[PDB]
């Protein structure tokens, strides 16, 4: 009768979604994020951990994804989106409040696990999960338990610069844009929905945000097909040397362009050219679990050891 319980924090919502052992999502309930004070933000988590455990006659695991670092060295938690609770022993002080092993996890993190568990794909040891939204990021999920790494850095593949082949391909001169990170060149701002929106207008010098470029793309506008093939192409030089290191089983993609299918399904046949000879490339596959991905990977951190 063991329920699992996921938890996605954003800075607008505390979203919990609750799951069998199973995995299939049996209530949800969604409250506010308070930003007024810690004591408010500890409460509003327990009092739906509470209300779940009343509601299903069990006390829950519980799982909760962070947009930030969920846990230091110290057990600090730090989230710029949630500052009632950065600075704080998060972890501890929930696990003390509802006498249990409360695991924390980052996002993007919980993103790639929630895909990792989808009923087809536990068959695969090794799944990568690429985030192409606002940002770029992702994880790496091994027999479905996530690669954390020393700091919650694994899968930051938004930050690793552009590979010399990318050069090669868009020429020399092609510009290295500043990331917010710091980096000059991070692919990150090529590869997220602005950068998509960023090279279009590099090569045509009309200012059109993602959608609109998708939509002349539907209609068969040339420019916009131009534009498409460069992506793609870049999306792949780019991958090339992240699967060259990593060899993922299946690579999964998710974010808002992930919901354009050329970039799942046109993918595939650009990667040989930059894998070694040797390489198979990984499944390639859009994400299944998009608005519920956030809740099912938090829950979903307590299904392994
Ligand atoms: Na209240
Ligand atoms: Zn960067």
């Amino acid at each position: 009768n063991a329920m699992y319980y996921g938890f996605d924090i954003g800075g607008t919502k505390i979203a919990l979604g609750v799951f069998d052992s199973t995995r299939r999502l049996q209530w949800e309930k969604r409250v506010p994020t308070p930003h007024t004070s810690y004591s408010a933000f500890l409460d509003a988590v327990c009092e739906l951990v509470e209300e779940a455990d009343q509601r299903f006659g069990v006390k829950g695991s519980v799982g909760i994804g962070i947009p930030g670092m969920p846990e230091t060295e110290d057990g600090t938690l730090y989230a710029a989106n949630v500052p009632a609770a950065s600075g704080k022993p998060l972890r501890a002080d929930l696990s003390a409040r509802l006498d249990r092993d409360v695991r924390l996890d980052n996002d993007a993190n919980c993103f790639a696990l929630s895909e990792a568990w989808d009923d087809e794909f536990t068959q695969y040891p090794l799944v990568m999960g690429l985030i192409l939204g606002t940002g770029v990021g992702g994880g790496l999920v091994l027999n479905g338990k996530p690669i954390t790494g020393q700091s919650y850095i694994t899968g930051e593949f938004g930050h690793m610069r552009l590979p010399v082949d990318a050069l090669t391909l868009m020429g020399f001169d092609f510009p290295l844009r500043r990331c917010g990170c710091g980096q000059m060149g991070c692919i990150e701002n090529y590869l997220s929905g602005r950068g998509f929106a960023w090279l279009y207008q590099h090569y045509y010098d009309q200012s059109l945000q993602a959608p609109e470029i998708i939509a002349l793309w539907e209609q068969g506008d040339e420019q916009a097909h131009a534009h498409v093939e460069r992506y793609l192409d870049l999306l792949a030089v780019c991958l090339g040397n992240i699967l060259t290191i990593v060899d993922p089983d299946l690579l999964v993609i998710g974010g808002g362009l992930s919901n354009f299918t050329a970039i799942t399904t046109q993918l595939a046949e650009r990667l040989p050219r930059h894998l070694l000879p040797v390489a198979r490339a990984p499944r390639i596959e859009r994400a299944r679990h998009g608005d519920a991905g956030g809740m099912r990977g938090a829950a979903f951190l307590h299904l392994t050891d």
